[PDB]
């Protein structure tokens, strides 16, 4: 009753997405309809703000159906790489957009909640150069066709307990997508996704992974692919981005960069924040 629906945004992961305005204060919103202990995580999520993360402004819980009332920002990260597909987007814009996708991740990380379903569609951008990661710690609060592009092989090997390296895993593939042009793991089942991952950086092993072949979906009859290297798989990108993404793409989550020793890669020496180009 409180908002007037401006125009359907989408179906998004959890229900549809509206964009709204509150009919007491004026704001534009994003008003998500969600298709008691999600209510409580989600409450706590209110709590978890930082300037790189969409903010939850309000949980509406009515005739027991949930609306989660979100900052409303104009354009997504996937649209902004289809409108740039010609040309790519500058490399320092692309650096910008990590590190402050980074300084996002470290700060939730930081609180021990994570994303875990991290994808373009989820990074939503505004005019003044600004970056921010839209639903997180909503996949907890919920639980999770679906996009498995972006998934850390210890969830898609069946590991129940995996930890905040799955957002770098995301994170890296994002970057690595942003580079090229092109996803960098396009997998259309589980299998296929694994298959992907593998074929670029080898079949995992006991040697960079310990423990990797206890894992629940784990088979030794999997195919053995040796490593390719990241110069071809993300040209033109330099070593010192190529270093960077190697280390969010580690196997072993324990191996993987944290986002807060990733902002202090050298890769970053230079960052700075450029305001893109946008047509709303
Ligand atoms: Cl899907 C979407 N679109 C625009 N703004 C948003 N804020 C949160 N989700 C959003």
């Amino acid at each position: 009753e409180n908002f007037q629906k401006v125009e359907k945004i989408g179906e998004g992961t959890y229900g549809v997405v509206y964009k709204a305005r509150n009919k007491l204060t004026g704001e534009v919103v994003a008003l998500k309809k969600i298709r008691s202990t999600a209510i409580r995580e989600i409450s706590l999520l209110k709590e978890l703000n930082h300037p790189n993360i969409v903010k939850l402004l309000d949980v509406i819980h009515t005739e027991n159906k949930l609306y989660l009332v979100f900052e409303f920002l104009h354009q997504d990260l996937k649209k902004f790489m289809d409108a740039s597909a010609l040309t790519g987007i500058p490399l320092p814009l692309i650096k910008s957009y990590l590190f402050q996708l980074l300084q996002g991740l470290a700060f939730c990380h930081s609180h021990r909640v994570l994303h875990r379903d991290l994808k373009p569609q989820n990074l939503l951008i505004n005019t003044e150069g600004a970056i921010k990661l839209a639903d997180f710690g909503l996949a907890r609060a919920f639980g999770v066709v679906v996009t498995l592009w972006y998934r850390a092989p210890e969830i898609l090997l069946g590991c129940k307990y995996y930890s905040t390296a799955v957002d770098i895993w995301s994170l890296g593939c994002i970057f690595a997508e942003m580079v090229t042009r092109r996803a960098l793991f396009p997998g259309d089942s589980e299998i296929d996704q694994l298959f992907r991952i593998f074929r670029t950086l080898g079949t995992p092993d006991e040697v960079v992974w310990p423990g990797v072949t206890s894992m629940p979906d784990y088979k030794p009859s999997f195919p053995k692919w040796a490593r390719q290297d990241f110069s071809k798989v993300v040209p033109p990108l330099d070593e010192d981005g190529r270093s960077l993404l190697s280390q969010m793409l580690h196997y072993d989550p324990n191996k993987r960069i944290s986002a807060k020793a990733a902002l202090a890669h050298p890769f970053f020496q230079d960052v700075t924040k450029p305001v893109p180009h946008l047509r709303l």
